[PDB]
């Protein structure tokens, strides 16, 4: 049994300057493996592995080549991987497919929720409440909530209660993000919408006057764009919200309106915000669902993309894609329209699982990695799972992603639709004082991320150590209290961003399993093994032996002492 496709990116993908062949085998089954060329031959070594398979990695430089792959079995045995019988040599075309973003792979990532980040201008603070959706609600109506930075939370903290974060509140903050390392700017949705969070859009070609004018986001993206920063912007295609003048034409005239081919009515005249009346994202009123497999609809988002990629945005993120109909025919040409427009985009869509087929390289460039960040690494650094369970869930995420997927991924932990990784590794609830077990959890959760293939992207204010639990009424957006700071969580994560710099193995795409003994957690990093990462879960501290060679600690010889919740980074 061997697996092996060179037209899937898991197997055959171009990323660092190299081609990456892989293939799959069955667990304990190979002995060693050589992918033999025209005019070459590099070894191959297993880097991932999972419960019933492994997989075998070699590297070669972007050129035409035939190959083939000698396997040689446990067992004594001798086997070559070869397609059909006419033509049994494979074929590579030397050509780029799918890129690998640079600007991507060596970027440090920050994730701003605007309304809740900063307020530098008090003025457009009460610009939220004529729009809101609570005044428009004919069904259940409401009356939102305009409070100070530091007023208590409210039920309605998750969106109709607003704290005043603008886009000026972040053009402020620059000198700090840098200070961090940050390279790359996840901004919520800022365009026209009656919420807090904002995924209830009413113009997509408009910014809301919650946040600000063209003018001073024009100021944000110039400011950062000459410090070297990039931002990516939210892109809600799925539905809108029930102030979008397309939604109120059809509102008050039915089937006289052009744009009733947009929803999906099911009884009319109808009353604003009735589940019942037409179909809603989870049924609910509040965001009715977007005819995508439209044509008129399709063009439409898609034009408005391209309006802010024009803007000065240097790439997007789409929210639930796996909800956009025809995602064969939407998401190719959103990909076409945009990678025109600007080749250099970051296409990042939200999915929270494992699923391989968003980037195949026809719809988006990378996933937002839940199922790497929050799936197995929160739960690892929670001191929950062993090392021999969290590295065979990584190995199924490293072999059923392309390596260039792999080196461009948007690795977050938390968000805002999560608690707070402080308040999920056991520090509290927001008010209470972070236990400095949680800490020691933080910390290494972090450096998890910082040495690992991709961008690592942080929530606003982990960096200072804050909690947030999901379930209280979102506590995750309470908002940002500059006044107060975890100096040591927030020179950690400093030291980390420069150390990620400094090393270029931990930037690299190419990442090679060590062992797994109990709470250990060993993988190396880079092309020539330079950099080997050595975790500890438990609260007890192990013993590991190092693999052959002397190794200077950067954040020895024989066997160690890993410290009990503990992260080590070595290098030869
Ligand atoms: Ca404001």
């Amino acid at each position: 049994y061997v697996e092996f496709d060179p037209r899937d990116p898991a197997y055959l993908s171009i990323a660092d300057k190299r081609t990456v062949v892989r293939f799959e085998a069955k667990r304990d089954t190979v002995e060693s493996a050589v992918l033999v060329t025209d005019h070459g031959n590099y070894t191959m070594k297993l880097q991932v592995w999972w419960d019933f398979g492994e997989t075998w990695r070699a590297e070669m430089p972007v050129e035409p080549a035939d190959y083939y792959i000698l396997v040689t079995s446990s067992d004594g045995g001798k086997f070559a991987v070869l397609n059909t019988s006419e033509s049994p040599f494979f074929h590579f075309d030397g050509v780029e497919g799918f890129p690998q973003l640079e600007w991507v792979s060596n970027g440090i990532t920050y994730q701003i929720f605007p309304d809740r980040f900063n307020n530098g201008n008090k003025s457009n603070d009460a610009l939220a409440l004529d729009h809101d959706e609570l005044i428009l609600n004919q069904v259940n109506p409401g009356q939102p909530i305009l409070s100070n930075w530091s007023d208590p939370i409210t039920p309605l903290h998750c969106c109709h209660q607003y704290f005043g974060g603008d886009i000026k509140g972040i053009t402020e903050k620059l000198d700090y993000l840098q200070s961090l390392g940050v390279t790359i700017i996840y901004i919520n949705p800022i365009f026209l919408s009656g919420s807090a969070h904002g995924y209830d859009t009413y113009d997509y070609y408009r910014l809301d006057p919650k946040f600000g004018t063209e003018d001073e986001l024009r100021e944000f993206l110039d400011e950062a764009h000459r410090r070297g920063m990039r931002v990516i912007f939210d892109f809600v295609p799925n539905h809108c919200g029930i102030g979008n003048p397309a939604f109120l034409d059809v509102w008050e005239k039915g089937n006289e309106s052009p744009y009733w081919d947009w929803f999906f009515v099911k009884k009319w005249p109808f009353k604003l915000g009735d589940g019942s009346a037409y179909v809603g994202w989870w049924g609910f009123g509040s965001l009715p669902k977007l005819n995508t497999a439209n044509q008129e609809v399709r063009e439409y988002l898609i034009g408005a993309a391209l309006h802010w990629i024009e803007f000065g945005f240097d790439g997007i993120r789409v929210d639930v894609p796996n909800e956009v109909l025809d995602p064969g025919t939407f998401f190719p040409e959103l990909r076409k329209a945009v990678k025109e427009k600007k080749p250099d985009a970051y296409l990042v869509g939200e999915i929270w699982t494992l699923s391989p087929e968003w980037v195949k390289g026809d719809r988006f460039d990378s996933l937002m990695n839940y199922a790497l960040g929050r799936d197995i690494l929160l739960n690892y650094a929670k001191g929950l799972l062993s090392g021999e369970s969290a590295m065979k869930m990584m190995g199924r995420y490293y072999a059923s992603y392309g390596e260039n997927v792999v080196a461009m991924g948007f690795n977050l932990v938390d968000s805002h639709d999560t608690s707070r990784v402080l308040t999920d590794l056991g520090g509290g609830k927001l008010g209470d004082t972070p236990s400095n077990e949680s800490i020691q959890r933080l910390k290494l959760l972090s450096t998890l991320l910082y040495a690992l293939p991709g961008t690592p992207v942080t929530f606003q204010g982990d960096e200072r150590g804050l909690l947030g639990d999901k379930g209280h009424y979102d506590e995750q957006r309470y908002p940002i209290q500059w006044d107060t700071v975890n100096e040591d969580v927030l020179n950690h994560y400093r030291a980390l961003a420069e150390l990620r710099k400094r090393v270029p193995a931990l930037r690299s795409s190419a990442m090679r399993f060590y062992t797994a003994k109990g709470g250990v957690m060993a993988f190396f990093r880079g092309h020539h093994d330079e950099v080997l990462v050595v975790a500890n879960s438990w609260k007890k501290p192990a013993l590991l032996e190092l693999p052959e060679g002397e190794w200077k600690v950067i954040w020895l010889r024989g066997t160690v002492e890993v410290p009990a919740i503990g992260i080590i980074i070595l290098e030869r």
